[PDB]
C-alpha cells in the first residue's frame, strides 16, 4: 500500500553526467558514447557565428576528477554536441525520445556535473515543467526507463519569470514556444492533465479511498464541456482506452470516474483529502499508476 | 526557483541491491563490502510469523540455505549472523560497487530517500520522512522488504532505514541498519497499531520559510507569539511540540528571510485557524511536513 510521487532509479543517468565549462559559463553535459550533449547557450545571439569562433580546447569537459578532451563540436538545434576522445564506459542502452504534454519523466538535477537530486514531474500542457532548479542546473536531464533502456526526453535550458522551467528534447528542439535568448517570454495559461487526474483517482480507489465515487456516469461530450470550463485538458477516446486496464481492475468505468471528477470540480473536496492531497493530482500518468500499483522493476 | 519533493540520486544504492531467497521467501538485501544485510524475517515460514524464535530458526539454517543473487550472478554465503532484527550474510565476494557509507539512526521528523526494490531490482525512488509515531508513509508492495532509506551527503551514503513490515493502516515499519526497529514495533504478526500521528511542526515552519524564499508571502501576519502559546495552539491541531532546539535550527532561515521564528509561528497559528481559503503554498493546499530545515536550505 501507499502512493508516492516516484522517480525512476537514476543510476544509469548519473554515470553520464559531466561538467561543461566554456569561458565563464559552467553547466551540465550528458556523456553518451563519444559525445557530450549540453545547452548551446554555454557558448553565450547568432549561435552559428559564436560557435565558429570557438575551438575544441575552449570547452573544458570534466567527468569526475578526469578531464575529457574535446576533438570536435557541432550544433543540433539548441543543443551543442561535443565530440570527445573517450567513449563513456558507463553508457547505458538509450534512446532520444520527444514526449507529449501530460507525459511524466524523472529529472536528475545536477550542479557542476554532479547529481544532487531526483524528482518526478510532468510536461505541462503549456510545455513548461514545474521543476526545482537553481543557477548551474542547465543541462540537467529528464528521462524514463523501459526495461534496461533509458529514454532521454528533456534537457534543462532556462527559467521563466514565474519560476517555471523550459527546455528541449535531446535533439535540441524546445518544448513550447520558447527560445534560448534573453527576451520577454511567458508561459501560457496552464491546464490540468485530465487523463492523469483520472489515473490518480483510480490509484486512490486501489488504495482504499472511495468517498468520491458516485452512482453516476456521463457522456464524453458532457464531461468535456465541464473540463473546458474548469481549465482541464479535453479527454479523448485515446485517454478513455488507455484508462481501460484501471477501469477493469477497479470495476469503475472511465465515464463513471468522470462523473466523480465532474462532481469534485463543481463541489470541491469539502475538507476531505484523496491520497493525502487536498488538490487533484495530475502528475501521475495511467502507466505510472499501473507501474506503482503492480511493482515493475528496472 | 521552484520547490519539489526531491530524492537523492539512487545510483550509489542501486549498485548494492541484491535478491535474498530462503526457502519460499524472497526479499531484498543490501550488499556492502562482503556482507549482505536483510530483514531477519526472511528465515520465517508463514506459520512462524506470529511468535517466531529467530535465534532457534537461525541455528537450524546453514549457509547453503541462503540464495543470494546480485544481477544474474549467485553469491556464495560463507557465514550468517543476526544483529537485532537484521540478518547479516557473509559472502565470498566484496561488492565492487560499495560506496563510501555509514549506518545512521535517525530521529522522527528526519527525511530520507527510499529505493523501492522487488527481487533485488530497484523499481522506484521517493522521498520519505520518519513520522513522529515512528512509521513511514511509503509505497511498498509484497516483496519490498529489505528496500532501504538513505541520505547522500557529500559522496557518502548514510543508510538509515530498512523496510520490514506494513501495519494494518497501510503505513510502514522498519529498522535502522543495526536491526533496531524505529518505534514500538516487532517483526511478528501480532496485533500492532501505529500510534496517532502528528504533524512535524519544525518541518512545516521550514517549508513556510521555503515558500517565502520563493516569493510567497500571503500567509504572513504582523503577529508574533510566545513558544508556550504556540505550543498550546499547535497541540490542538495534532502538531508536534516545537522545542528551543527547533527554534535554533530555524535560525538560518529566519536570518535569510528576515522573519523571526516566533513571527513565522504566528503565521502558522493563523493558517491552522483559517485554513488556506482556496490559496496554495508552493503548489500545495495542505501544510507540508516532509521537508526538514536542512532540506530547505539545501534545495534553496
Ligand atoms: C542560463 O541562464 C539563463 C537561465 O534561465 N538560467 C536558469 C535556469 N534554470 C534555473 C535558474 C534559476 C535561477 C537563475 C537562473 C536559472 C538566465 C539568463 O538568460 C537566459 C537566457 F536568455 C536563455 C537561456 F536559455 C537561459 C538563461
Ligand atoms: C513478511 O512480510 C510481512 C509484511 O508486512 N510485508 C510487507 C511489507 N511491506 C509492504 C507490504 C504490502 C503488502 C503486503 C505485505 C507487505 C507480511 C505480514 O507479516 C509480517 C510480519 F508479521 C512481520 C514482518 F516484519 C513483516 C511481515
Ligand atoms: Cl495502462
Amino acid at each position: 500500500s501507499g502512493f508516492r510521487k516516484m522517480a525512476f532509479p537514476s543510476g544509469k543517468v548519473e554515470g553520464c553526467m559531466v561538467q561543461v565549462t566554456c569561458g565563464t559559463t559552467t553547466l551540465n553535459g550528458l556523456w553518451l558514447d563519444d559525445v557530450v550533449y549540453c545547452p548551446r547557450h554555454v557558448i553565450c545571439p547568432n549561435y552559428e557565428d559564436l560557435l565558429i569562433r570557438k575551438s575544441n580546447h575552449n570547452f573544458l569537459v570534466q567527468a569526475g576528477n578526469v578531464q575529457l578532451r574535446v576533438i570536435g563540436h557541432s550544433m543540433q538545434n539548441c543543443v551543442l554536441k561535443l565530440k570527445v576522445d573517450t567513449a563513456n564506459p558507463k553508457t547505458p542502452k538509450y534512446k532520444f525520445v520527444r514526449i507529449q504534454p501530460g507525459q511524466t519523466f524523472s529529472v536528475l538535477a545536477c550542479y557542476n556535473g554532479s547529481p544532487s537530486g531526483v524528482y518526478q514531474c510532468a510536461m505541462r500542457p503549456n510545455f513548461t515543467i514545474k521543476g526545482s532548479f537553481l543557477n548551474g542546473s542547465c543541462g540537467s536531464v529528464g528521462f524514463n526507463i523501459d526495461y534496461d533502456c533509458v529514454s532521454f526526453c528533456y534537457m534543462h535550458h532556462m527559467e521563466l519569470p514565474t519560476g517555471v522551467h523550459a527546455g528541449t528534447d535531446l535533439e535540441g528542439n524546445f518544448y513550447g514556444p520558447f527560445v534560448d535568448r534573453q527576451t520577454a517570454q511567458a508561459a501560457g495559461t496552464d491546464t490540468t492533465i485530465t487523463v492523469n487526474v483520472l489515473a490518480w483517482l483510480y490509484a486512490a480507489v486501489i488504495n482504499g479511498d472511495r468517498w468520491f465515487l458516485n452512482r453516476f456516469t456521463t457522456t464524453l461530450n458532457d464531461f468535456n464541456l465541464v473540463a473546458m470550463k474548469y481549465n482541464y485538458e479535453p479527454l479523448t477516446q485515446d485517454h478513455v482506452d488507455i484508462l481501460g486496464p484501471l477501469s477493469a481492475q477497479t470495476g469503475i468505468a472511465v465515464l463513471d470516474m468522470c462523473a466523480s471528477l465532474k462532481e469534485l470540480l463543481q463541489n470541491g473536496m469539502n475538507g476531505r483529502t484523496i491520497l493525502g492531497s487536498a488538490l487533484l493530482e495530475d502528475e501521475f500518468t495511467p502507466f505510472d499508476v499501473v507501474r506503482q500499483c503492480s511493482g515493475v522493476t528496472f
